[PDB]
């Protein structure tokens, strides 16, 4: 078991572009059609002006409605950053949906909702 020290090889995924995997679980399964997303560097947006956004498409491939959601059980996500910090807080309750933040801080999220 030995890794590279210094150099490897070159490597062309999305060179450039900010990856973000995204994940979602549902009475406890999770999602088969998982992937990420990419977004800018060095610009800040709200919460709720992205997740806006973001509710129609999750919308669409779950079926899941604003109406639906309230229906749920629970509903919460854990954020990871760059830096590997972890923070999970309920959907139900936008504590950010007033404030900003960039994606180029974001790693990766994991939703959860039953």
């Amino acid at each position: 078991g030995s890794t590279d020290s210094n150099n490897g090889y070159k490597e062309l995924t999305m060179d450039g572009k900010h990856t973000v995997p995204y994940t979602i679980s549902v009475d406890g399964i999770t999602a088969l059609h998982r992937t990420y997303f990419v977004f800018p560097e060095n610009k800040k947006v709200l919460y709720q002006e992205i997740d806006s956004k973001v509710k129609n498409e999750l919308a669409s491939q779950r079926g899941v409605t604003t109406e639906k959601i309230n229906n749920a059980q629970t509903a919460t996500y854990t954020l990871t950053l760059n830096d590997g910090n972890k923070k999970v807080v309920n959907l139900k309750k936008n504590d950010d949906a007033k404030n900003s933040i960039d994606p180029s801080t974001i790693k990766q999220i994991q939703i959860v909702v039953k």
